[PDB]
């Protein structure tokens, strides 16, 4: 649903740069097999920026079809224009999607008031649960805990993906929102720490290629078995880091291909192919995790 | 024209958020009469993010039509997807614009090699001059001088809007490009310093409301009369700063309204109306500049 290991799934593409169904089907089966709790479709790692609105909707609907009720699917619906965010969201109303992941507007650097009005308006145009998403390093914008508190009062604003890697945010937000508001890490390297502080899970890039370990680690964390969970975290830490050796999702797409999970590691410009050095780095990280 | 005071023009809107032709005409006539070198149409200050592709093109074409040959128009054509950038550019080929201002992809954080391939691909499918645009605070991405140097070898890549406010970039870039390559400030508050170091002009937010003073300041700077330019700059400095007291273009649209240059200060979400405290700040800066 909205806890545990949630995969920020890649959009696998053929050499032409269009979604590859066979690869998408292989990935989804793998997540179902591995115990992944849910899939985020066409979020950041799914190359949301470079899919047009129709292409974006198609990938989400295809993911939902292929999941075939076996695993929940959350749609990426973020946009930096409120009217676009509303349109994208309306696309998935009454679709089978369990919720939306919606990022703070990027580039235009809205005020906290603007963030409030943006997300409130979006929530008002849907019955679907909304997970806010803060990632200042990508957006130029930082959704502060006070504003998260203000927004958590909206009935269908139910959680946040917190990707700052600033762990003080966990308890700053938790103090301002109801006990059923969900706190999800958006930073693999700090996600276990985030859970140890009271977070409920992670929207993970690492989970694309270590789905079983990620699921197990989040289960252990949820049970309060943090020392056990850390053994797994330490095995995965090189992946947590080196999957960003080059811009995400360049490394994780290559890793998927290397593991036979997808047919090609093709991306859309301005993402470009992994370097030879990046290949060796990511391979060593996979070896360390015992995946290769 | 790619030197001197270039205005990063507002997209004046009515109360419903639709482009106001009468207000835009007034602004263009003001810039013609006040000595502005050129108009950037639908750039960052023009709310590029919240205009759809069709609306974007409409504003550029309206701006050309109204300019009626009296002032050069540069079109904002930036996108975080290389396909979108190319498509936008194709709409404006043979339109009458003199060039394009194209920002580094935002949100997806491409590598330097990605930036290279993005801008090379855009430049390839047009004869129009391209001005690169670097603004890490908005994009999450920093186009480094090394890569600017590489790109400058492409025939129609002819300049950069450098909005870091990091003044070391001026001569780091200058050393790597030909004498013909234009270096334009994208930070009003450091723009005169930027020109004193070798820069050729400024793509200015302040120029929306202080067009004549900006024009004179930049001419004095081009002539090496830095102490003289600095007197003007010091009267404008409150505005250079306070036009960002709330997210651009909120303050500057309000200021335009206050001077009678536009009918309404309306924006599109996620921009929201100026606060009262913001009104007071901006008003005081306008008075300091001798404009009210
Ligand atoms: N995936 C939907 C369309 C994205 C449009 C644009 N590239 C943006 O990032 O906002
Ligand atoms: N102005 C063209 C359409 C823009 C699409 C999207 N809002 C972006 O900022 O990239
Ligand atoms: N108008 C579309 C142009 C094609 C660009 C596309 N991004 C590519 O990789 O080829
Ligand atoms: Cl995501
Ligand atoms: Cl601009
Ligand atoms: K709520
Ligand atoms: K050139």
């Amino acid at each position: 649903m909205f806890t545990g290991s949630i995969v920020a799934i890649v959009t696998p593409m053929d050499e032409k740069g269009n979604v590859c169904r066979a690869s998408l089907k292989k990935l989804i089966d793998y997540h179902v097999a591995s115990g992944t709790s849910a899939i985020v479709s066409v979020g950041t790692t799914g190359e949301s920026a470079t899919l047009n609105h129709d292409e974006h909707a198609d990938v989400v609907m295809m993911t939902l079809d292929l999941a075939d009720g076996r695993i929940p699917v959350i749609a990426g619906t973020g946009a930096n224009a409120t009217a676009e965010a509303i349109s994208l969201t309306q696309r998935f109303n009454d679709s089978g999607i369990v919720g939306c992941l919606t990022v703070t507007p990027y580039y235009n650097r809205p005020s906290q008031e603007g963030l409030y009005q943006h997300f409130k308006a979006i929530a008002e145009h849907t019955d679907l649960p909304q997970i806010l998403y803060n990632v200042p390093s990508r957006t130029g914008c930082d959704l502060l805990p006070e504003t998260v508190g203000r927004l958590a009062k909206v009935k269908n604003i139910i959680g946040i993906k917190e990707a700052t890697g600033n762990l003080t945010r966990v308890n700053q937000i938790k103090e301002l929102v109801s006990d059923d508001f969900v706190l999800l890490s958006g930073d693999d390297a700090s996600a276990l720490d985030f859970m140890q502080l009271g977070g409920h899970g992670v929207i993970s890039v690492t989970a694309n290629v270590a789905a079983r370990d990620m699921a197990q680690m989040c289960k252990l964390a949820a049970e309060g078995h943090f020392a056990e969970a850390r053994v797994i975290n330490q095995r995965l830490m090189p992946l947590h880091n080196k999957l960003f050796v080059e811009p995400n999702p360049i490394p994780v797409k290559w890793a998927c291909k290397e593991l036979g999970l997808v047919a090609t590691d093709t991306l859309r410009l301005p993402m470009t192919p992994i370097t030879d050095s990046g290949r060796e780095t990511v391979r060593a990280a996979l070896k360390h995790a015992g995946l290769l």
